[PDB]
């Protein structure tokens, strides 16, 4: 149930009208004290750290309706060194941060305009991991109750490994709602994420995801598949 696959499990609310985006929340990440070699804390590759070491944190912004394209890469101007800046404007949150050095999760539901294999390629500096399906991510309309259960991750890169980059191919079905979960680290310096796909269907890749990602409210009983 929770295992990654390629035939991952999605969801069927029983909902008119879904709640464009997914939702986001950002947290502080620190450095270490100076005269720290390295500056910055490990602490964002401890196993925990993308399950509960991210709330030791502050939460420093919550909201939704995240789409559209959510790429970027923040050039730092100098190492061991907090610098503000901004997220671009896909993720509907204009107030600055300490973009050298946070965390972001995100979380909604990846809704496929085609039938087939999907393949998600993936970037970061300094990690992005993803879960993509239900169990794996979160279960159907359950978030709330299954947020911090989610399993081994469907993709990640880790900047620092031989290539920072990773693929996931995935099979979807058309109109279905495939629960997601991003998260997201900057230790320090440059940040950056890409996150883009691509189907059999045709040759173009897909980098804007305003008709793809999507939000459900929870209900008492799930909104499962099949
Ligand atoms: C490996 C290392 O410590 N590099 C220093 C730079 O910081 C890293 O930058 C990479 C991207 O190149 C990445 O963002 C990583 O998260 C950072 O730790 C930077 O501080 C630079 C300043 O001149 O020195 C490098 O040694
Ligand atoms: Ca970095």
């Amino acid at each position: 149930s929770k295992d990654p696959t390629t035939f991952p499990l999605g969801c069927s609310p029983d909902i008119t009208t879904p709640k464009k985006g997914l939702s986001m929340e950002l947290y502080s990440y620190d450095f270490r004290k100076k005269g720290s070699y390295p500056c910055w804390d490990a602490a964002y590759l401890d196993p925990n750290y993308p399950r509960t070491g991210y709330k030791s944190h502050r939460l420093l912004a919550k909201v939704d309706g995240v789409t559209g394209n959510i790429n970027f890469y923040y050039h730092a101007t100098k190492g061991c060194t907090p610098q503000l800046g901004h997220l671009p404007a896909s993720y509907n949150y204009p107030k600055p941060l300490t973009m050298t050095n946070f965390t972001m999760l995100l979380y909604g539901y990846f809704r496929p305009k085609v039938t087939g294999f999907h393949t998600f390629t993936i970037s970061a500096d300094d990690l992005l991991f993803v879960n993509f399906g239900a169990g794996n991510a979160f279960d159907c309309c359950r978030r709330d109750s299954s947020a911090d259960h989610f399993g081994n991750y469907q993709a990640y890169a880790i900047w620092g490994s031989k290539t920072a980059k990773d693929e996931l191919t995935v099979h979807l079905d058309a109109g279905v709602y495939y629960p997601i979960r991003l998260f997201y680290n900057n230790r320090e310096y440059d940040g950056a994420l890409s996150f883009t796909f691509k189907t059999e269907s045709n040759e173009n890749t897909v980098s804007d995801f305003s008709e793809y990602f999507f939000s459900l409210d929870d209900t008492e009983e799930g909104c499962p598949g099949l």
